[PDB]
């Protein structure tokens, strides 16, 4: 009859829904618009949602929720019409993380695997999170998979440290060859997935950045790669060239919130300012984990200005790929980058 | 009659001796030339030292142990002529350690303290060794000095992993104040303290770096420091300024072996690739460890060889320091740093 099933938004990390108190938390990274909120509330069929007390701030898609405790209380309405549980939404400010230890799914997402890092505040700090995408939810559509193992981004058990995200360059069928997307490159990264572009704009689709409000100067980890066997470029087996994956991250200016990179600028865009990036020479192919130091270096003799740091005018992404081409379609099938226990080092 | 009291030498980090098996291990940084090894050996009074077998690579003044195992027997002749014990001499390569905790001192510097890195070989890596530098030697020529304790550079047991280093400028005396050395500030650096210019050219005294094969991201580390009450600037007290301290790390392009930067041209040396340095806004007065992270950044946009670093072409030094301008005399006697568990970051 009535209940909130989901709670997502734009700028939502993390959204728990205590069932038991009906209280809705969601984590929103700091930067954020308290005051023009978009929330997206799923619903049992039929049932309708309204929030209490409408206030001056509110427009007809966002909510109002800079004035503190950034709490406000919401009635959902079955269509059975006799059932009206309040639930109160308390949205609350918090940090990307430095440390990423891929332990979390989000119970939500069954289907195929959404991580997240979640670390609670304290005295000294806010709180840590981020909800990771990848390229899952254009897998889905390819119809492949049969469930969450097979897709190109999974997590699993045996990691360095707890579990680990895996990440497998997979084959997309037939339909993906017609349409010229021949292999499914398995990656993870901050920012958002648009999959209405899934098919249309592969790259376009793959959105990178979130406010980051400290210097970066190095990402360190742990990672295994194997390769697959067969490399192919526009669908066709090629020889002489071994598959490798790939790991970076970028620092880039964003002169208003919505600006964000995405596939096809990451690497060309003149606002980006820093750029850490795994050489090809340095990845090697083992059974053993192996851990890996990489450097946020000057683009350009581009650099932090501070000030613009601290209002919130830089955005830090972290992309992990298991063929490196694999957004152009060239890789193997197979290709298997695990990677554990991601840390940013920043300047202190 | 006749013993090994000391070897020294030009690229010695340390010198084992091992009294019991009459064999000394020396541990020289890697890029040494082993065919032109200069050693110093202190024995007792009247006693005569002389290799057993000279070779046609022996000079004047140097040794040839370039060909493996890098041995070579001497004699220790007695002057009363009676005893002739026979010693072994090894030279061992290392590298630069990674970390640098301050737990060990040099058990044959008695009237002030020496500290030394020391991590054995492995199946993985060759020996990591460092003696580290001070001002102590110059210091010691000042007269002001009871014992160890009154030293600008000293070991103190309560350190935040074991022991730590404390560096403390110290008051010079009226010879001080006449040849305008007005005050001595606490340092520990990698390179050489040239005795002989400690009064006539005290900058010149300090010479920075050592051959070092891999490139540097950050240096990390713990700290504490609380600035001297008196400023001074010449000898004479000044309002209005408070001490503060300073760390950094250098990465510069070294032609030929023989050349290191020194306290007059450090930071305006065009040999300079990449400096690393605390911030005088980050630097707090506490009585808690903090925990700072420094990055090696790009001077003119100048970058590492890879094959030039491969061949030895670059040096790194790290400085520490309890007055940040005390080398030019200005900073206050008792500015106090303490420093512990530095971590230099590397690219891997
Ligand atoms: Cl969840
Ligand atoms: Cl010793």
């Amino acid at each position: 009859e009535a209940a909130i099933d989901v709670c997502s938004g734009d700028d939502v990390q993390l959204a728990n829904i205590d069932a038991d108190s009906k209280v809705i938390n969601v984590y929103v990274n700091k930067g954020a618009d308290l005051s023009k909120q978009k929330l997206e509330f799923t619903l049992p069929q039929g049932a309708t949602i309204k929030v209490n007390t409408p206030i001056t701030g509110d427009t007809e898609s966002t909510y109002d929720f800079s004035e503190e405790p950034h709490s406000r209380k919401f009635t959902v309405t079955s269509e059975d019409g006799q059932w009206q549980p309040v639930y109160t939404v308390n949205v609350i400010l918090a940090e990307l993380p430095t440390l990423f230890k891929f332990e979390e799914l989000l119970t939500t997402s069954s289907e195929y695997d959404t991580f997240y890092e979640f670390t609670p505040a304290t005295s000294q700090e806010i709180s840590k999170v981020l909800q990771w995408s990848s390229g899952n939810p254009g897998f889905k559509l390819t119809g492949m998979a049969n469930s969450r193992i097979d897709y190109p981004t999974v997590q699993v058990a045996n990691g360095f440290k707890g579990k680990a995200v895996k990440l497998e360059t997979r084959n997309t069928g037939d339909f993906g060859a017609m349409v010229k997307m021949y292999i499914a490159a398995g990656n993870l990264f901050i920012g958002t997935f648009e999959v209405e572009n899934a098919l249309t704009n592969p790259r376009k689709a793959t959105n990178f950045g979130f406010q980051f409000y400290k210097h970066p100067i190095a990402l360190k980890g742990y990672y295994k790669f194997k390769a697959g066997e067969v490399y192919s470029v526009e669908g066709q087996p090629q020889t002489g060239k071994r598959d490798k994956c790939d790991i970076y991250a970028v620092m880039y200016e964003a002169e208003n919130n919505s600006i964000m990179l995405n596939g096809d600028n990451v690497f060309n865009s003149d606002k980006l300012v820093l750029l850490a990036r795994i050489e090809p020479e340095d990845i090697v192919e083992s059974d053993e984990w192996n851990e890996f130091t990489i450097h946020f270096e000057s683009v350009k003799g581009r650099e932090i200005d501070d000030t613009k740091l601290q209002n919130g005018k830089y955005k830090l992404g972290i992309v992990l790929s298991s063929s490196v081409d694999g957004a152009y379609f060239r890789g193997a099938v197979g290709s298997t980058l695990y990677v554990d226990e991601l840390e940013l080092i920043c300047k202190e």
